[PDB]
């Protein structure tokens, strides 16, 4: 997609493209779903 897991993201553009990826508050990066 645009950016894989780990690869930090932003709440304005977002980099999490994976169906399970999403800017998590864990460390401000595309965290998994599991």
């Amino acid at each position: 997609g645009c950016l894989e897991f780990w690869w930090k993201c932003n709440p304005n553009d977002d980099k999490c493209c994976r169906p399970k990826l999403k800017c998590s508050k864990l460390f401000k990066l595309c965290n998994f779903s599991f």
